[PDB]
DNA sequence: ATTTTGACGCT
DNA sequence: AGCGTCAAA
């Protein structure tokens, strides 16, 4: 009782950006704006494949991994925009360069972790304790919350959807306790009031609308950032956590949605997030190791204590490409051609890094698939990257995998490879 | 024949 | 160091 600690120390937003690279292709297309529109990489095969949908294309059933053909099936009026192509890949040049734009407005207001390409968590506890003060234990209106939905509520004794939005703030705003500074539930709608406030300063200085989560850590921060998409934020309080668990599917849950949920599902007999709170820390460590049976006993009860990790900029910069089916480099010189492809969209980016950012790569992992292999990567070698020159990062890789090839034949590669992949890591400042 | 990414844990 | 997992568009 006294001594359970609950987990209410920090405040921790999630920033995701809704249908991300379509806003990117929408912003630079007009005629792309409020329609059925999907961006996709490459045309040759089946239209090619889709990697991000609007929500108007959603509503026909427009999903990511769709062959575009497919789409149009659903969709006969589908918008498409491709992805640039150069040196004979698909480069996603426009949507990093995007991605920055966002990131640097939300480092604006408070010290953010890249998480993704078009997401960030944002570590509010500070900036909270700031506003607090300047607030004066002055109540918290509902206009400064316009797009904020509070899970759980409205509750207790309208028909349309901003109706429900607004009963529930209402309730929410009513029961709080604006005289303590230190009350968590208080912490959290500050919170909620300056992501408005991020959210606001992207849309205005980009175009770009993004949703968000607001609560105690980045699982339930990203959980409820799903909650209610697109254009709208959702705080999810530590009180809400019973309730919203004890229907939540155990792979919904960051980190839970592959091999070690499917165990936890399977070992323990159970389908929801709630239902961990009945086993001992013991025994979910028995199941799942020291480490996944501590976290998963406090993440039960809405508790974790990752931080936010203060990095804006990713740590590895990487091309790759597939060669599937037939494609499959067969030849010593395609297998050549192809790593010069890759090492010259590398150094492109490298040497931007280096001039933007302040550091040199000092390592190049290469990596590749041969044909029939079940996994993503067969093989990963690493060597030094010394030059920022893509004829001796092409070099080096051919010489780090120049052994693969099982050929007694000089000219010819086998088994053929499926995928090639160089990876520059390792950074140092510069 | 989703493809092209990025972060982190295990041994 | 190399492999595997989980996740983004
Ligand atoms: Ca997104
Ligand atoms: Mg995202
Ligand atoms: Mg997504």
């Amino acid at each position: 009782g006294p001594h359970m600690a609950t987990g209410q120390d920090r405040v921790v937003a999630l920033v995701d950006m809704d249908c991300f690279f379509v806003q990117v292709e929408q912003r630079q297309n007009p005629h792309l704006r409020n329609k059925p529109c999907a961006v996709v990489q490459y045309k040759s095969w089946k239209g090619g494949g889709i990697i991000a949908v609007s929500y108007e294309a959603r509503a026909f059933g427009v999903t990511r991994s769709m062959w575009a053909d497919d789409a149009k099936k659903l969709c006969p009026d589908l918008l498409l925009a491709q992805v640039r192509e150069s040196r004979g890949k698909a480069n996603l040049t426009k949507y990093r360069e995007a991605s920055v734009e966002v990131m640097e407005i939300m480092s604006r207001f408070a010290v953010i972790e890249r998480a993704s390409i078009d997401e960030a968590y944002v570590d509010l506890t500070s900036a909270v304790q700031e506003r607090l003060q300047k607030l004066q234990g002055q109540p918290i209106s509902a206009d400064l919350l316009p797009s904020t939905y509070i899970e759980g509520l409205p509750q207790g004794p309208t028909v349309q959807k901003e109706g429900m939005r607004k009963q529930g703030l209402f309730q929410w705003l009513d029961s709080l306790q604006i005289d303590n500074l230190t009350s968590p539930d208080l912490q959290l709608t500050v919170g909620a009031v300056i992501v408005e406030e991020m959210r606001a300063a992207i849309e205005r200085e980009t175009g770009f609308q993004c949703s968000a989560g607001i609560s105690h850590n980045k699982v339930l921060a990203k959980l409820a950032c799903g909650l209610n998409k697109p254009n709208r934020q959702t705080l999810v309080s530590h009180g809400s956590v019973p309730q919203l668990f004890s229907q939540m599917p155990i792979r919904k849950i960051r980190s839970l949605g592959g091999k070690l949920g499917a165990s936890v599902i399977e070992i323990l007999g159970i389908e929801y997030m709630g239902e961990l709170t009945q086993f001992t820390e013991s025994q979910l460590q028995s199941h799942f190791g020291e480490k996944n049976g501590s976290w998963l006993y406090a993440m039960c009860r809405g508790i974790e204590h990752d931080p936010v990790k203060p990095r804006q900029l990713p740590k590895t910069i990487g091309c790759s490409k597939n060669f599937p089916g037939k494609t499959a480099l067969a030849t010593r010189e395609q297998v050549q051609w192809w790593l010069l492809q890759l090492a010259q969209e590398l150094e492109e980016r490298l040497t931007k890094d280096r001039n933007d950012n302040d550091r040199v790569a000092t390592q190049l992992v290469v990596s590749i698939r041969v044909q029939g292999d079940k996994r993503l990567s067969s093989l990963r070698r690493c060597c030094a990257l010394t030059r920022y020159d893509a004829h001796k990062m092409s070099h080096d890789a051919f010489t780090v995998i120049k052994n693969c090839n099982t050929s007694g034949i000089q000219t010819e590669w086998s088994p053929p490879l499926t995928m090639l992949f160089l990876c520059a890591t390792k950074f140092s400042a510069s």
